[PDB]
């Protein structure tokens, strides 16, 4: 999830989808 994102910040508007799209793997 964005809250536990590993990448250098992804959610630029509180959007897990935009984040998990690459993260969580
Ligand atoms: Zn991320």
């Amino acid at each position: 999830a964005v809250s536990a994102c590993a990448l250098p910040k992804c959610a630029a508007a509180a959007n897990v989808a935009a984040h998990m799209t690459h993260c969580a793997k």
